[PDB]
């Protein structure tokens, strides 16, 4: 009836951009200014965003962010909060392709919400660190070796090890217009980064390359001296990397056909009022594997032991930055799409007594109706991690923020596992045990050759002390 197959096959091959940076480093410009240039943008909607931006306070506010930051919230406060995820499709890229943009919030309160998490949750090929080249602002930026731009380090330098897969990093140099395109300064500011990333988080040359540019003036972005590109710079533009790696990407091998369904629940909402049957719109990350309309689905919460049956009703594009077609359904959303799905869900008890709690971060799986998917409920979690500089010891005992998938939990460090020792140690690779210290709480853990389960631990201060995989065995 209908081939799973082929349209498998008729399915562009995504590259996921990543931005990251401290706050007022240029990322919701820039990759606003980005969009435009891809012609994303209508004149006529370019207009309306500059109005929107001459209410805003001018001291934040331009008319590229503001396509990024485009909730009521963030445009009063002048800076993002949520993270936000642009598929981009179109004659500018190589053909078969989307290029998935996603901006990240740098105020560190926001930073710890959804950065860390967005780096787990979305597993993306390609890092963009965005770093204000400004005067001053450079030198305020590296304060000690835990500041933020450490901190995103102390990550992306070390998860996935043992490669099969190696690691794209854009240092984008950016605000190059507020210092006039000083060559000595962004050498300087370059010189020091990639000692920073060779000698201390030993990236490779092949892995990483920096690229000056101005996302507010889109100098060097794509394609008598502003918004011009000094005559002594011959690198690259930002888009021609980018177009770049989206093409070397075709060449990936893919085993969706063998991948078992997963999907992560990025937004929940039970449709209104209540009923003996109910219908929850999810909007749904797929981790791997395929779903297809009118299938059986389990939906896991974080909650420890419910679990709810349902069928998809219908599946629908998610709602994006983008003008994009939410009207139609969508007959099988793959590998890495977002979609809004419609679940139906046949209540057991008295629905208005017991109403189900779906939270972000829950999973949903193909229903193991009555080979079979290996699901755990984990409250002990057995840890895999390598550490490297560390400025303290981790005694046992000590409280931590699991970071997993799209969930940051508070754990108690329970056991090192191999040892007597009493801490987790500068470079070590150990083997460790944290426990859920909040009660009625499990992690979801699916073990799969097809899911990676990379998590970090940090301090309850943020501070990246390990990054690791759960081991499920
Ligand atoms: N002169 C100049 N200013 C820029 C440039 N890019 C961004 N800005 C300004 O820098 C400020 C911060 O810009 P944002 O786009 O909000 O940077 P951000 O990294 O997204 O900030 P967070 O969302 O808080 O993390 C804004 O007031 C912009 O007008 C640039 O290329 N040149
Ligand atoms: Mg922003
Ligand atoms: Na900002």
């Amino acid at each position: 009836s209908i081939d799973i197959h082929s349209f498998i096959a008729t399915h562009p091959l995504n590259l996921t951009c990543l931005f990251l940076g401290d706050t007022n480093a240029g990322k919701s410009t820039l990759l606003g200014h980005l969009l435009y240039d891809l012609n994303e943008i209508s004149m006529s909607s370019m207009r309306e965003l500059q109005k929107k931006s001459s209410n805003l306070d001018p001291s934040s506010s331009n008319s590229f962010k503001v396509i990024l930051d485009n909730t009521k919230t963030e445009r009063e406060n002048g800076f993002s909060m949520f993270k936000k995820v642009i598929q981009v499709e179109n004659d500018l890229l190589p053909p078969s392709s989307t290029l998935t943009l996603i901006d990240t919030p740098g105020s560190i309160k926001y930073f710890n919400k959804e950065t860390l998490n967005s780096i787990l949750t979305f597993d993306p090929e390609v890092y963009v660190l965005v770093i204000d080249c400004n005067y001053d602002s450079w030198e305020k930026s590296l304060d000690g070796p835990n500041n933020q731009i450490y901190e995103i380090l102390k990550v992306i330098s070390y998860l996935n090890k043992n490669s099969a897969c190696k690691k794209h990093l854009i240092i984008l140099l950016n605000k190059a217009d507020l210092i006039s395109w000083d060559k000595h300064r962004l050498e300087m500011i370059q010189s020091e980064l990639n000692y920073v990333l060779k000698e201390n988080f030993q990236w490779t040359d092949a892995e990483f390359q920096f690229i000056p540019c101005s996302g507010l003036l889109g100098s060097n972005l794509n394609k008598d001296s502003i918004n011009y590109v000094p005559e002594w710079y011959e690198g690259p533009t930002f888009f021609s990397q980018l177009y770049l790696l989206v093409e070397h990407n075709m060449n990936k091998i893919e085993t969706t056909l063998e991948e078992p369904f997963v999907g992560t629940i990025l937004q929940s909402s039970v449709l209104q009022p209540i009923a003996e049957i109910n219908y929850v719109s999810l909007k749904v990350l797929i981790n791997s594997g395929y779903i297809q309309s009118g299938q059986t689905i389990e939906i896991h919460t974080q909650y420890e032991d419910f679990h709810y049956y349902g069928i998809v009703s219908r599946m629908k594009n998610s709602k994006q930055i983008l003008e994009t077609n939410t009207k139609n359904n969508i007959s099988v959303g793959l590998n890495p799409d977002i979609l809004e799905v419609l679940v139906k869900i046949h209540n057991t008890e008295d629905f208005t007594k017991k109403q189900f709690h779906i939270r972000k971060g829950d999973i949903i799986i193909h229903s193991r109706k009555t080979n079979t998917l290996k699901l755990l409920a984990l409250r002990l979690i057995k840890l895999s991690i390598q550490t490297h500089a560390l400025s303290d010891p981790v005694d046992l005992g000590s409280e931590l923020l699991l970071y997993h998938n799209l969930t940051h939990n508070a754990v108690k460090l329970v056991k090192i596992l191999g040892t007597n020792d009493i801490s987790i140690n500068p470079n070590q690779s150990l083997i460790v045990e944290v426990e859920i210290i909040e009660p009625d709480f499990a992690l979801n853990v699916i073990d799969s050759k097809y899911i990676t389960n990379n998590i970090v631990l940090t301090s309850i201060d943020h501070k990246v002390i390990a990054v690791g995989r759960i081991a499920c065995q």
